[PDB]
């Protein structure tokens, strides 16, 4: 009954992760890959909606440094999120994998976290839980911005002082922390605030201070100072990490932060393919694609643009 609907676009593969179920699975009609978000009404009961809150952000962020929604089916008993399959897995395992990123190389994937969150701010919003489980790498070994477990709004380790402490705060300046940490990580190879204990971790999140290792750099140390700042208003904007000196170091431009993802324009070559697949005339189809209601129209039309990128 809950996965009648799904088998009539998707081949279903073997669940990837659980928290929500993901699953690997082919959409039939492209042949692309995608991972299916799965969850239970029942289950989430009073979370519900939020759930309908995360999927209408979701709606509203296209960007290439943020998985792609492709379609959302909901059933009498489950909610369905088909979405862009990162076959690179998680920046978490990456870090690991390597044991620490050398400062060029966390400059390269730095800089695309960077694009994601200050188009996720231009857009209104926060996201509230910035970590590298929550990064995935794409087939062109790329950074993609997920968000789990639904903290995205208009994990401890990576939480500012701020929002830890039940205080009023601005999920812009608990993102910039967090990114800071991040940048820690990328660097070192383990927190700059750690404890097996909560509640001395919670102590030294509230203190701010940590070790700076031998290895990084008197620019890497300045910028990480201006990021993990335990008063939010010490902290830096967005606007001055876009182009802050660290950031342009080996690139001399500023960090594209813009969409090159639109809602607006439809690639023609993707509209024909579709076409083909529907008995409407092609002025028909463009009006019903430019309607984005997250169908397996839009599915399709997404996919297909994926698949005309891939060439
Ligand atoms: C090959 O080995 C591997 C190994 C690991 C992963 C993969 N691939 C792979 N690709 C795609 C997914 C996926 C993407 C998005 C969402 C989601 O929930 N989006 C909602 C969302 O992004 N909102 C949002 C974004 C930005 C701003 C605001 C809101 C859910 C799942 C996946 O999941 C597996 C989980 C497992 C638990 N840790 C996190 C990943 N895995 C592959």
């Amino acid at each position: 009954m809950d996965y009648d609907e799904l088998l009539k676009y998707y081949e279903l593969h073997e669940t990837i992760g659980t928290g929500a179920k993901v699953k690997l699975a082919c959409h039939i009609l492209t042949g692309e890959m995608v991972a299916i978000k799965i969850m239970d009404k029942n289950t989430l009961g009073s979370d519900l909606p939020r759930i309908k809150t995360e999927i209408e952000a979701l709606k509203n962020l296209r960007h290439q440094h943020i998985c792609q929604l492709y379609h959302v089916l909901e059933t009498a008993n489950k909610i369905f999120m088909v979405l862009e399959y990162c076959p690179g897995g998680e920046l978490f395992d990456y870090i690991i994998s390597q044991d620490r990123l050398s400062e060029e190389e966390t400059r390269v994937v730095f800089r695309q976290i960077v694009s994601a969150v200050a188009y996720v701010h231009s857009q209104g919003y926060a996201h509230r839980d910035l970590k590298p489980e929550n990064l995935l790498f794409d087939e062109y070994h790329k950074l993609k911005l997920i968000d789990f477990g639904l903290c995205a709004k208009p994990s401890l380790a990576y939480a500012a002082p701020e929002l830890i402490q039940g205080k009023s705060y601005l999920g812009s300046e608990a993102d910039v922390w967090s990114m800071g940490i991040l940048l820690y990580v990328l660097m070192c190879g383990f927190l700059p605030f750690d404890d097996d204990n909560v509640m001395a971790l919670y102590k030294k999140i509230m203190r701010g201070k940590y070790d700076v290792p031998k290895w990084l750099s008197p620019s890497s140390i300045l910028l990480l100072q201006q990021m993990l700042q335990v008063d939010p208003k010490k902290r830096i904007s967005m606007k001055n990490l876009l182009n802050h000196p660290w950031i342009m170091q080996d690139y001399n431009y500023p960090v594209e932060w813009q969409s090159k993802n639109p809602f607006i324009h439809l690639d023609d070559d993707c509209v024909t393919e579709l076409s083909v697949h529907h008995r409407n005339n092609r002025q028909t189809m463009e009006d019903l694609i430019s309607l984005w209601q997250y169908d397996h129209l839009t599915a399709t039309y997404l996919l297909l643009l994926a698949k005309k990128a891939r060439g």
